[PDB]
RNA sequence: CGAUAAAGAUGAGACGCGUUUUAGAGCUAGAAAUAGCAAGUUAAAAUAAGGCUAGUCCGUUAUCAACUUGAAAAAGUGGCACCGAGUCGGUGCUU
DNA sequence: ACGTTTGTACTCCAGCGTCTCATCTTTATGCG
DNA sequence: TGAGACGCTGGAGTACAAACGT
């Protein structure tokens, strides 16, 4: 049989809704055949139901903790570098010290040797330990000391900045220098090379001025508001050149020949400053200079706090002074505290667990915990000045390492070792030879374009080797093909062609498609004769002419008439008719004459087997950006010209890539003719064809196109169709589970297809925006609007005052005040009425004190309210209060009222909807079904996708009083997919001529201009479509009411005006709709997953004797060394075994729930019965282990179910069936102040919901007789009894909206917390999953249909 | 209508902390329990256990009923109408 | 008739900041 | 430029009464 039926959806980033209805919207009720040990053999279940699972994650933190584990490797192995370099002369001195080093972390009992690492007896450590407290004090001994050091020393000062060498944010050489004698420098040479209007802003230190925590351009405002006369650009731009890696353009702010940035610590600085120096003439050579160091003296001056005259390792004398300061400032507070507050000496220096000193080091408070603890102890404390003054600098008893030391740079830690290495190098002859070799481990740093350094074992890398050998630091450039790798970096990541999926794309700025964008504009064009108005066609001839006559001597080609007429300098004049070309052709060649232009020879650009030069020339500079890369690139082309065009041109950048390779352009040989798509575009022969029409068939290029592309496709897969599309992964998983979800149905109804699918997606500071709106309109209009009231962001939510606000405080269509004391006189008034469009939005709302502005179905009155309100509308549009479509919208009477085009933009903004996403889904469900061809290879549409929004399904929940609460159960996600179903399969009956506007596929347009144009005396059963109203769902309502105070009724029955088909009957198909969304069992299934992600908790706890610890190594003892804790379970497996009971050694048979650690899931999967006997369990029934993931379902007593959380915890199953009455109940108590809606409407619903006050304690009764059933938490459920019992004498509002909350208790899934009446319920867990093991396993499909029962309590 | 900008997704290269164990001899009185006092800023190693494919790779994303074939990819497995509805029940035909 | 494991009830806790570079879609916005 | 910080839900420890073996 057919057996008609359509299907709904409701797809979301948590859930996937289902529903299947049939022609007369009813859900079909089927029985399913079960299976398993149970005795169930049939259920019946309806065709209703959700799918539950967890959202996908993006891969953000799997890529960042890759990064990590990637720089810990390269760390420990710059740290193996040094170490192999000391290692033949430290076997000389003490051969232990490097294994000493690297046991230090184990205890003294598993010391292979001494415990003391660096010198290896106490003595020693002791003195050493006491000589530099720090190793800051050892790298400023070793760079100034100049005498012969300990090699254990040595190592240890380079290792520590090898380790810990700082950021590579500034290119280029760096050197400790004062700020301010910087900037008198810098003035000095700009008054003596310009030595006229000198900018001397003496008396304002620039010190502290420039070096103010202040952002950059805040500290440049502070220095050139202290400037005389010169202000921005001028001074500002060797100012900003000194403050900022960017400055601005040199040709204005210092007369350059060419509009050249500037730049600062980058090596793209020393290229530009060259050629700047160049076009200026050196005239500003020096001054730059001064400004240079300018810049490096402000970026050191707030990390190297020490005058750098009697030392070369700033940095570590300002440790050391820190070190000293600490220490002096720590003295002097003991001595203050115990004078003055020895009750609190104990708390601050011995109490860890608080934030004293104590717990600023021993314990795990940070500086800033520290700094508030003690600040209001130094308030209180007296002769602690200096002591205030350095807490609020945030300069008293700082560590030396600190969070704030990201701010170092390399070449500081460089610059130490190097001045370690150049006193140490006479003594140490190893050390001389290496020094080259030291300094390029701690400088070496993988470029971003070569990648991971992998031989092929890798999926995220693209390296190529120039040869076969290890990669080290000294012989990177040598082995690495850096060119290669950096081609490589962005190939791999550029789209393919669209219509060959097999090869790359060319580059948006090449010739030969810049050539293509110009000739396809040309083919197309064909000029008007005056002799005759043939067009003909623009010939080849004329195809040469205007491209070198107008192109190739314009970037942007001449005018329209321009055009034609310079053509006319050489063709027929007086005749201007163009083909309908626009005003001015939209392509330009912009990268020939820039070719041109720098090789500065036009012949060069003009040669044809030149365009491969010009091709990979163009390929290069769109690749690289790091100027290196392309210098090795061009260098290969020096020969063609000479240094200065290769310097010109290198300079060049180029951005962006096209979207057709360059066989699609001039690769495809089009069969006959032998001519590619390029030479097709150049002579079309008297046909004119452009790209589009030229790469369909009769030319045979469509059929290698079509080849080629459903070669390379190869069908690909769902999943990989999948995860290519745009969106979140979420959204994905979600499509996946919707689209599997399409197949089961389909399977389940008879194999048959459905007639429809109803698609729809779920969608889901503009407060403070709205406050900053009404300030701003208000200081515009000058209005005492907060003299009235304030704009109260309490009340910014709400939108009934919002337009006793926002419409000047004046009733929108009368000529005065708006009366803000009494809100109610105004009447909230749509301003297209609700039968046109559902604006329910402000743009559209507006209130006039109530008053009948319009007797008219029409916007607002012809002239009348709408003109005296456009001049006050012109105000408010000036103010931007009224918006430009509301202006519009309230000016569209005067401009001739609703139009048959404003009505047909109407339906196509209450219909379409605007989302690429969904429109993928649709493609992906259309070319699932429907896969049949006809005779003539032409597709049939056995089923149709519809596309919905929202706003219908919304609008159909709050006229119908079909209301949704989300707090009660999962059973609205099902419910919006029938109603999803319904709405759409009612439209596409009664609207068949709109299919192409909301259904995919390749469908006739039924222009709406033709089908709105009805007038006030309605056609009926027409061509007409009843569309002079214009709401698309109008037609569901009984009767609609109009803005004009009338109500137009609308027969009971509807049906499509040309089939005789009934589409809807108002009296029996609302109370099937009703009945569906009353019954009580949908199908609720929650996706059962397998945990994976981390192995644990990264916290890694100190020693305790717990066996709950995890060692972080392999002989690690977590009772010595503590380790990481409580692990996730990847899933749980029922064993039925025999364990070791009782000192008697007792095989006492036992069945348990065993959880299995996402560490230790390939262990178990490897080896399953040896796992198990590791853990203890002897004699496993190998074929009874069953694995149990999360969110496994059982069914107990009385229909109790319980999912499976981990090998330990429950959840809830059941899910609660709450009565339609009552819903409805909640949803209108609860939104009492927030009903929207008409007066009458919302006085009606008050009544209904006070007559109804004891629907409360039924709720309540509902809850209680549930939660006795199913949830069984006996205290929860007495202190909701108490709670409620307590504030009964409440009004119904509160009332209802914490009812609402109370309904956490029995939702299902994890349980929860909740608060009811200022009370807390907290959440009652099922710790326990023993009375699981002999229950009933459900394992159900993904819609649930099919199901398979195991009883575990026969398993054993 | 170009064009910019934001958001999101994906990948690479790097810093600074944080945590853990050890090293930085605690002193005095008391037999000890305990007290009074002195100190404290730093370093080493690890930073998912680990894997083989031994790279200066890889290891937290995606995929996720049960059952029957297949190494896997994957394919295959479950009757329909009507009357009703507290998580689905009952009746009739054929299997 | 106690010890001994198990079942409620409650509390606490969970790695985090920054920078550079590149490639896509998809929306939007001011621009024409 | 502008901070807004938070939940979530499973693990672990602690305290104490009760089902439970000898
Ligand atoms: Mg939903």
């Amino acid at each position: 049989m057919d057996k008609k039926y359509s299907i709904g959806l409701d797809i979301g980033t948590n859930s996937v809704g289902w529903a299947v209805i049939t022609d007369e919207y009813k859900v079909p009720s089927k029985k399913f055949k079960v299976l398993g040990n149970t005795d169930r053999h049939s259920i019946k279940k309806n065709l209703i139901g959700a799918l539950l699972f967890d959202s996908g994650e993006t891969a953000e933190a799997t890529r960042l903790k890759r990064t990590a584990r990637r720089r810990y490797t390269r760390r420990k192995n710059r740290i193996c570098y040094l170490q192999e370099i000391f290692s033949n002369e430290m076997a000389k001195v003490d051969d232990s010290f490097f294994h000493r080093l690297e046991e230090s972390f184990l205890v003294e009992e598993d010391k292979k040797h001494e415990r003391h690492p660096i010198f290896g007896n106490i003595v020693d450590e002791v003195a050493y330990h006491e000589k530099y407290p720090t190793i800051y004090h050892l790298r400023k001994k070793l760079v100034d000391s100049t005498d012969k050091a300990d090699l254990r020393l040595i190592y240890l000062a380079l290792a520590h900045m090898i380790k810990f060498r700082g950021h590579f944010l500034i290119e280029g050489d760096l050197n400790p220098d004062d700020v301010d004698k910087l900037f008198i420098q810098l003035v000095q040479t700009y008054n003596q090379l310009f030595e006229e209007n000198p900018i001397n802003a003496s008396g304002v230190d620039a010190k502290a001025i420039l070096s103010a925590r202040l952002s950059k351009s805040r500290r440049l405002e502070n220095l050139i508001a202290q400037l005389p006369g010169e202000k921005k650009n001028g001074l500002f731009g060797n100012l900003i050149a000194l403050s900022l890696g960017l400055t601005p353009n040199f040709k204005s702010n210092f007369d350059l020949a060419e509009d050249a940035k500037l730049q600062l610590s980058k090596d793209t600085y020393d290229d530009d400053l060259d050629n700047l120096l160049a076009q200026i003439g050196d005239q500003y050579a020096d001054l730059f200079l001064a400004a240079k160091n300018l810049s490096d003296a402000i970026l050191l001056s707030d990390i190297l706090r020490v005058n750098t005259e009697i030392t070369k390792a700033p940095l570590s004398a300002s440790m050391i002074k820190r070190y000293d300061e600490h220490h002096q400032d720590l003295t002097l507070l003991k001595a203050l505290v115990r004078q003055q507050l020895p009750e609190k000496y104990k708390e601050i220096f011995f109490d860890q667990s608080k934030n004293g000193y104590a717990g600023y080091i021993d314990g795990g408070a940070s500086q800033e915990e520290f700094y508030k603890f003690i600040k209001p102890i130094l308030e209180k404390m007296d002769g602690t000045e200096e002591l205030l003054v350095k807490l609020n600098r945030e300069d008293l008893l700082r560590k030396q390492r600190t969070f704030d030391n990201g701010s170092i740079p390399h070449q500081i830690h460089l610059g130490e070792l190097h001045a370690i290495l150049r006193r140490q190098e006479d003594f140490y002859p190893f050390l001389k030879d290496n020094r080259e070799k030291i300094e390029k481990i701690l400088t070496f740093r993988i470029p971003y374009y070569v990648g991971p350094l992998a031989r092929g074992n890798s999926r995220f890398a693209w390296m190529t080797r120039k040869s076969e050998e290890t990669i080290t630091p000294w012989n990177f450039e040598e082995v690495v093909d850096k060119g290669a790798s950096a081609q490589s970096f962005i190939e791999r990541m550029t789209n393919f062609d669209k219509n060959l999926p097999n090869e790359k794309v060319l580059p948006k700025h090449s010739l030969l498609y810049e050539y293509f964008t110009v000739y396809n504009e040309l083919t197309k064009v064909k000029y008007v004769t005056e002799g005759m108005r043939k067009p003909a066609f623009l010939s080849g001839e004329q195809k040469k002419a205007i491209v070198d006559l107008l192109f190739k001597t314009n970037r942007k080609v001449t005018v329209k008439q321009l055009k034609e007429d310079y053509f006319k300098k050489i063709e027929c004049f007086d005749s201007v008719e163009i083909s309908g070309v626009e005003d001015r052709f939209n392509a330009s060649l912009g990268t020939y004459h820039d070719l041109l232009k720098i090789i500065k020879d036009k012949d060069f650009l003009d040669n044809e087997e030149n365009e491969d030069i010009l091709e990979d020339i163009v390929l290069t500079l769109t690749l690289f950006e790091d100027r290196e890369m392309i210098e090795e690139r061009l260098k290969t082309y020096a020969h063609l010209f000479d240094d200065k065009v290769m310097k010109q041109l290198k300079r060049r950048r180029y951005t962006g890539w096209g979207r057709l390779s360059r066989k699609l352009i001039n690769g495809i040989r089009d069969k006959q003719s032998g001519k590619t798509i390029l030479d097709f575009l150049k002579s079309d022969g008297f046909a004119n064809r452009n790209f589009m029409q030229l790469i369909h068939d009769d030319s045979l290029t469509f059929k290698e196109d079509i080849q080629k592309a459903q070669v390379s496709g190869q069908g690909d897969s769902l999943h990989e169709h999948i995860a290519n599309l745009a969106g979140s992964p979420a959204i994905k998983k979600g499509i996946l589970q919707t689209v599997k979800v399409v197949d089961e149905l389909v399977k389940v109804m008879g194999r048959h297809k459905p007639e429809n699918i109803v698609i729809e997606m779920a969608r889901e500071k503009n407060s403070r925006e709205r406050m900053k709106r009404i300030e701003e309109g208000i200081k515009e209009l000058g209005s005492q609007i907060l003299k009235e009231h304030p704009v109260e962001n309490t009340q910014l939510q709400n939108e009934k005052l919002y337009l006793y606000y926002l419409q000047n405080g004046r009733d929108m269509y009368v000529d005065q005040e708006l009366d803000i004391n009494r809100l109610s006189d105004y009447d909230v008034d749509h301003i297209v009425p609700q039968s046109f469009l559902k604006d329910d939005s402000i743009d559209n709302k507006v209130l006039t004190r109530s008053d009948k502005n319009r007797g008219k179905s029409d916007n607002v009155p012809s002239e009348e309210v709408v003109k005296k309100m456009k001049n006050y509308w012109r105000q408010l549009l000036n103010a931007k209060l009224i918006t430009q479509r509301k202006f519009d919208n309230l000016t569209k009477a005067e401009r001739g009222g609703l139009s048959e085009l404003d009505k047909a933009g109407f339906i196509k903004r209450q219909l379409v909807e605007t989302r690429q996403i969904t429109k993928h889904v649709a493609q992906i469900l259309d070319s699932r079904m429907n896969t049949k061809y006809d005779e003539n290879d032409k597709l049939i549409r056995e089923v149709k996708v519809i596309t919905l929004k929202s706003k219908l399904v919304s609008d159909f929940r709050k006229d119908f009083q079909f209301y949704k609460v989300r707090e009660i159960n999962n059973y609205h996600h099902a419910h919006d997919a029938y109603l999803n179903a319904v709405v759409g399969t009612a439209l596409i009956k009664k609207y068949p001529k709109l299919e192409s506007e909301f259904v995919y596929g390749d469908y006739k347009v039924y222009d709406v201009r033709k089908m709105i144009a009805k007038s006030e005396q309605e056609i009926g059963k027409a061509t007409a479509k009843y569309f002079f109203y214009s709401n698309i769902m109008n037609f569901f309502k009984t009767e609609i009411t109009l803005a004009n105070g009338e109500i137009r009724k609308r027969p009971l029955i509807e049906t499509n005006g040309e089939t005789g088909e009934i589409v809807w009957d108002k009296g029996r198909d609302f109370a099937t709709v009703r009945k569906v969304l009353s019954m009580p069992q949908v199908n609720i299934v929650k996706k059962t997953e397998v945990q994976t992600g981390g192995f644990s908790k990264e916290s890694i706890l100190p020693k305790r004797n717990s066996d709950k610890l995890i060692a972080r190594k392999k002989d690690w003892d977590p009772k010595k060394y503590g380790g990481f804790d409580s692990p996730t379970v990847a899933y749980s497996v029922l064993v039925v075994a025999k364990v070791e009971k009782g000192k008697s050694k007792k095989l006492k048979s036992v069945k348990e729930l065993l959880g299995i650690t996402i560490m230790e899931r390939s262990s178990f999967e490897k080896n399953p019965i040896d796992f198990l006997e590791a853990k203890g369990y002897k004699e496993v029934k190998k074929d009874l282990i069953i694995k149990l993931p999360k969110y496994s379902l059982f069914e107990l007593e009385n229909g109790r179910k319980r999912m499976l959380a981990s090998a330990g915890e429950l959840q809830k199953g059941n899910e609660l069936a709450l009565p339609s009455k009552y819903v409805n109940f909640l949803y209108l108590a609860s939104h009492y102040e927030k009903l929207k809606g008409s007066p009458e409407d919302n006085e009606q619903k008050q009544l209904f919901v006070e007559q109804h006050k004891h629907y409360l304690d039924e709720i309540i009764e509902q809850i209680s007789e549930f939660s006795k059933r199913v949830i069984l938490a006996d205290a929860n459920l007495d202190k909701v009894l108490s709670a409620y019992n307590k504030h009964r004498d409440k009004p119904i509002r509160e009332q209802a909206e914490n009812i609402i909350h109370l309904f956490t208790l029995t939702n299902l899934g994890a349980p929860a917390a909740f608060k009811y009446f200022d009370t807390t319920i907290d959440r009652k867990r099922y710790t326990s999953t023993k009375e699981v093991l002999d229950a009933t396993l459900i394992h159900q499909s993904i819609t649930g249909l099919y199901e398979t029962r195991i009883d575990l309590s026969q398993l054993g």
